[PDB]
């Protein structure tokens, strides 16, 4: 339904502190993650999974398939804890990172932030779809 889209991928989190881009500030390094379908197969709309591994959250997303893009409207409550989350600016690109093997694969991006940020941060979740060869995982 939003086949493209949905997928495990292998993300890093910068974040935009005093004006600047900072290249994975907490030193998290890279961390999996996942999209998938809704239960209803939704064109419009998908999930978003941390996994745990970073703020621990769960939302679904509004997606537009042909632009290939997605977000959501305004914050949107988070199911993994009680808070709240809102995405901007998701974008999945076919083949346009480049796996640690040296072979292309999809690339997704986006801007996050959370209700219970108490710095108001608003961070840059990016990385390329998990191929499954142990020399693309970290």
């Amino acid at each position: 339904a939003v086949e493209k889209m949905a997928g495990d991928w292998w993300v890093t989190v910068n974040a935009f502190i005093d004006g600047k881009e900072v290249e994975d500030p907490f030193g998290a390094g890279h961390l999996q993650m996942s999209t998938y379908n809704t239960a209803s197969n939704s064109e419009t709309e998908m999930w978003l999974d941390d996994l745990g591994n970073f703020w621990e959250y769960k939302l679904k997303v509004n997606v537009n398939y042909a632009a290939r893009t997605f977000s959501t409207t305004g914050f949107v409550d988070n199911v993994t804890y009680e808070s709240k989350v809102k995405i901007t600016d998701g974008k999945v690109l076919e083949k346009a990172a480049t796996t640690p093997s040296g072979m292309p694969a999809d690339s997704i991006v986006y801007m996050v932030q959370f209700d219970d940020d108490e710095d108001g941060l608003t961070y840059k979740v990016s990385g390329f779809r998990r191929t499954g060869f142990p020399a693309d995982d970290f």
